[PDB]
């Protein structure tokens, strides 16, 4: 496999729409390389439990279906994996907190494409299969049929990203983009859509992209395949995340009468808005309400307009399919009396991020509170994120050097 | 207002469908009393942003619309309020854990009723108003239009409960039943449906049924009305709850070689399945996987059939609109080495119940882990639930008698 993660500061600083060059990459195997001259002839087959199976070329999609341009936040299931790895080593690429990127995606509605084949009333799922050939054969997975037909979910088949034709690494020439759901279901190099009454039976649907129960050890999961065949553990909708980006790791700030603007981003699954983002400087004893900016709502408020030949119709939805940004000003004098900054979000289902880590075999969907340690050094404060992408230098490295237990009630820090 | 809560043991023991006589009751004011002879003439007006406003009598609903019979779990937003009251006294009826009841509801689809009036493309909400007249005028609130049109959500206008004509306390002759959403939105004695592009402006929509941010004090909420006018804090979909019912409060069990079957129920909002229910006997250090029974899935598997003149079509949905039951056998010898039983659920969005209480002004949607204390007395164990409905006798009463801080890292219990 191949994985690349943008620097957290660069991701935040780029703002609501991440440049294509910075978008994170996750490939299970070799990328199928498709030359520009072959793009328009790329063919997808629609089959299974449908009245009228058909095949369609990209050029035909572009001419025959309504075209949309939609901002969507993509998130890898493995985001924040390194934090879990610090607690107990496991398999998988050690993502920091920047395994997410947000783009305008241009293409057709998957529901329109499937609708044309007329799915059976007994159908429940749409299987998706890619043209790639990683170690265990073609990558494939699935999504609920009803979600494809739901305008609030805006599931797309995209052929442009921020108005550019897709790069090989991002699925050239065609991929599914599934908002509010882990990147694992957004199948790249799309070849086949199969309408079914049951989930995918693809190897990658079983043995990846699952949050196994916490008490299942890696040895149990290796020795008993049944752990990977219970749909209750398959990841679809994202869980709620909030990340601190300012102050930056190892940032040093002089203590003064000035306020400092703590800041970051949040995202969530299933189109459910994050209703509140709260910060604590006293280890969760009291919480302060951050100001949230939802840039997607600006697109919602603009009504209908076109970008890259596609209709922007955020205005037709109430869902939140993109990340939001948050800010909170605090006096430096208060930070100087604090040992850490914690952030947590609660959504419009009144579900909140947990205090407690949920360690699991694939170390996926790690959404316990993100913590930035505060170290006072003379008349200045220095700040430490939990982990750094690809290097030491976070508070978890320090706590391990101190002999501490990161899972204890004080994050392994002394008293 | 008037509130009544069934005994927790009786609620559990009754099983998947709660008898009408045991169903919890929540009225904000006097109940409008409607004689049997007046039922069929009861009229509802459909108005607002629609092409064709109309009025319809109950008898006409019964003859003109498709009739369904659907199991739905109802839950009061105030369930588990007494637990919060033990921490810091607040306003509101002190619910234990049994402010929930599950019934077969018979009636028409709200989406069919609204669909007939042809809502404007700009419409976003359906306001609902009741015939009652509590202190601040007619009770009214709202629900998203798109949710009314979604078959997975099965929002109904019901006139029978477990096959009986509705009782006055339960909305006779007609109410809305909104699955997966707090009982507050399931408007009783329904008189008016108004299609709008914005939320309800009813007094009860603002000043009740909200989870205000935790740092907002009762004094802040009393003095600044704006806290109650931000939709991000209005409750719709339920959050995830799991409750221990066995062992019962003050139950005493002889320590032996025998296993004991710990047991209870769970429920969740938005039709999202609870994928796992986990129990800890070691204060969250390790977790054990419970067995979950989902009786709704039996109705799903039965295909189409009729109950009380209504189509049962659970088979058409994938959503979970009802509670589930859970069981876990443990050796009594292991319980004897333990100081408590904790239970928590995680749903199919990989969102888990929190360790930390989220105290709030209305003390609503309290879903931190439910804890049963274990007290060893000679060769026996005695068990204590957090609180008892209407009386002392739980571990929270005991912890307060001990001078402890329930919000501390050990639930206020010694070391
Ligand atoms: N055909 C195909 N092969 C893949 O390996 C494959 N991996 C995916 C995963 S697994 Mo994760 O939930 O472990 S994030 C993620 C992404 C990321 O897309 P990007 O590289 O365009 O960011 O595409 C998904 N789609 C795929 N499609
Ligand atoms: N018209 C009307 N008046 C009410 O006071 C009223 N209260 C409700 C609340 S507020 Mo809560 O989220 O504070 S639970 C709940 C229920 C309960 O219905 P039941 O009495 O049939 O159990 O109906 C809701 N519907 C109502 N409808
Ligand atoms: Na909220
Ligand atoms: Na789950």
């Amino acid at each position: 496999p191949f994985n690349s993660e943008p620097p957290l500061t660069k991701l935040y600083d780029s703002g609501f729409l991440t440049p294509v060059s910075l978008h994170f990459v996750r490939n299970h195997g070799p990328v199928p390389y498709v030359p520009d001259e072959n793009i328009l002839d790329w063919e997808v087959s629609i089959e299974g439990m449908v009245e009228t199976p058909y095949k369609i070329k990209l050029s035909d999609i572009m001419e025959q279906f309504d075209i949309y341009s939609t901002p969507v936040t993509m998130v890898c299931a493995g985001n924040r994996r390194k934090e879990q790895n610090m607690v107990k080593k496991g398999a998988g690429f050690n993502w920091g907190a920047a395994g997410t990127s947000t783009s305008l995606w241009t293409g057709c509605m998957l529901g329109d494409v499937i609708g044309k084949a007329r799915p059976s009333k007994r159908a429940r799922f749409v299987w998706m299969e890619g043209a790639d050939n990683p170690a265990n054969g073609a990558y494939g997975t699935c999504i609920r049929l009803s979600w494809c037909m739901d305008p609030e979910r805006c599931i797309m088949i995209a052929y442009q990203q921020n108005g550019e034709w897709l790069h090989p690494d991002h699925g050239k020439p065609l991929r599914v983009v599934i908002p509010g759901v882990i990147g694992g279901r957004s199948v790249k190099w799309l070849k086949k859509l199969v309408v079914s009454d049951r989930p995918s039976e693809n190897w990658y649907h079983y043995f990846d992209n699952r949050v196994l129960p916490t008490m299942v050890t890696p040895e149990m999961a290796k020795s008993d395949d049944r752990w990977w065949k219970d749909e209750r553990y398959a990841i679809y909708d994202l869980n709620l995340q909030t990340i601190i980006c300012k102050p930056e790791n190892q940032q040093v700030i002089k203590i003064s009468e000035d306020e400092y603007e703590i800041a970051g981003f949040g995202y969530n699954g299933g189109g459910v808005r994050i209703g509140r983002i709260e910060v604590s400087l006293d280890k969760g004893k009291s919480w302060k309400l951050a100001d949230i900016d939802y840039p997607e709502d600006r697109y919602r408020e603009a009504g209908y307009f076109r970008l890259f030949g596609g209709l922007v119709n955020v205005c037709d939805r109430m869902s939140c399919l993109c990340w939001c940004f948050w800010k909170l000003k605090v006096p430096l004098s208060e930070l100087a009396r604090s040992k850490d900054i914690l952030i947590r979000g609660m959504d419009e289902r009144m579900m909140v991020q947990p205090r407690t880590m949920y360690w699991n075999v694939t170390s996926m969907l790690n959404n316990w509170w993100y913590r930035v340690a505060i170290i006072r050094e003379g008349e200045s404060l220095r700040f430490e994120h939990p982990v750094v992408a690809n290097k030491p230098g976070g508070w978890m490295d320090r706590v391990k050097a101190e002999g501490g237990d990161i899972l204890d009630n004080n994050w392994g820090e002394v008293d």
